């Protein structure tokens, strides 16, 4: 009979007439675009207030004052910046330690004491933090900052394009997976056409390491999801950085009573302030850093509030159109395709070229590692298909499979091509 009924999209939803249709589940199909690794831009800073004029401005050379683990970690960070300021130099003796060796840029000091850091005079700054010197007060300040990639904050991200909500149905015990692309089901003596809502558009898959969390959109870096790691540090191969990068941090020596401290540092700015020591010939350092994007990202907290456990789908219901019509059975070729060549990339967003020869006896319903790439009449075929699976490629027309020739690169290799 020609019939109509609405089927809800929740677990337990089922209709009984004219033929029972049960909502078995909800899943999704897509064309994956693997972006690799993403992380927030984490400005990390360290340093030391030193009551001496050190001759080796490095983590090892400053080991007696600079915290060990933060120095080593920040030194290996992205867009490293470091400055060594001479507040009060040697009045006599020493080795390239007099005030004259601290010209702007510190080239005279660097000639005898090489360093990857900037060297600057700071003679008009307060030297009060360094006390207990009977004849010659000596004081220097070291600051080190970079964008450190924290492993606990790094997320693997897969963009989902051409998203198709899969409404898994059971029509009188027979499995039927309906989408906007394939909305028809066979019923005991007719055909069921399922009216489905539109697809949800692009999805963002945040891979926690293994758990997947879901975002709906591109994402939108201009809205509430602005702090997404996707909007920040991008590493396609989870090793090398690409695209947009902040400038090297701007380090400043700021005295405790400087009016500048009444304001907050800007993004990427690092202000260091010497703290008067409780011990003779020793001092502390107070560091004020302006994080990128005006805030520090707390990854488990961001993920929990800005993502869902499952991909989003519209509320429904589904329109079940029951028809007495039966589809015209076309002859299908079951023999595997011949001389199949696959060229390009997979999970990259650029359709790969699939070419070969479809065999006789009907249309070849071509699959590339189980992925449907369309049906082709017998003879030579050429198609541009978005592939989700890596090589080797098993090609079939619905029956037996054959190994295709492939020149296909991974998403990370595509990003560097």
């Amino acid at each position: 009979e020609e019939a109509f009924t609405y089927l809800c999209t929740a677990p337990g939803c089922a209709t009984q007439t004219p033929v029972p249709v049960r909502l078995a589940g909800v899943r999704f199909e897509s064309k994956i675009v693997d972006g690799g690794c993403f992380a927030p831009w984490d400005l990390e800073a360290t340093g030391a207030c030193i009551c001496e004029i050190p001759t080796d401005v490095s983590c090892e050379g400053l080991g007696a004052w600079v915290p060990t683990a933060p120095c080593a970690r920040i030194w290996n960070g992205t867009q490293r910046a470091c400055t060594f300021w001479a507040v009060n130099a040697y009045s006599s003796g020493g080795y390239a330690q007099l005030a004259s060796y601290f010209n702007p840029g510190g080239s005279y000091y660097k000639q005898y004491h090489p360093t990857a850091c900037e060297v600057e005079p700071a003679f008009g700054h307060s030297d009060a933090a360094c006390w207990g010197f009977p004849t010659d007060t000596v004081m220097s300040v070291f600051a080190l900052a970079s964008y450190v990639q924290h492993p606990h904050k790094t997320v693997r991200v897969k963009f989902h394009t051409e998203t198709r909500t899969v409404w898994q149905l059971s029509v009188a015990g027979v499995s039927c997976n309906v989408t906007t692309e394939h909305p028809f089901c066979n019923t005991p003596h007719g055909q069921l056409e399922v009216q489905v809502p539109p697809d949800p558009g692009d999805l963002v898959e945040y891979i926690m390491n293994q758990q997947s969390r879901w975002g709906l959109g591109s994402p939108n870096c201009h809205g509430p999801d602005w702090a997404s790691p996707v909007c920040q540090r991008h590493s396609p191969d989870c090793s090398r950085l690409v695209g947009a990068t902040p400038e090297r941090p701007r380090l400043r020596l700021v005295d405790a009573d400087d009016p500048l401290l009444r304001t907050a540092p800007g993004p990427g700015e690092v202000w260091v302030t010497p703290v008067i020591g409780s011990q003779a010939r020793k001092c502390g350092l107070h560091i004020r850093a302006g994080p990128y994007g005006h805030a520090t990202v707390e990854m488990p907290e961001w993920i929990h509030a800005h993502t869902t456990s499952d991909p989003w789908h519209p509320p429904g219901p589904l329109g079940l159109k029951f028809k007495t019509v039966r589809p015209v059975a076309l002859p299908r070729a079951l023999a595997p395709p011949r001389n199949v060549r696959v060229t390009g990339c997979y999970q990259c967003g650029t359709p790969a070229l699939v070419e070969g020869l479809a065999p006789g006896g009907g249309n070849c319903h071509l699959t590339v590692n189980g992925e449907d790439v369309g049906a082709f009449p017998p003879g030579k075929f050429v198609t541009a298909a978005l592939l989700n699976t890596p090589p080797p490629y098993q090609v079939s027309c619905g029956g037996e499979s054959d190994r295709a020739s492939a020149r296909v690169i991974d998403p990370a290799a595509q990003s560097f091509t």
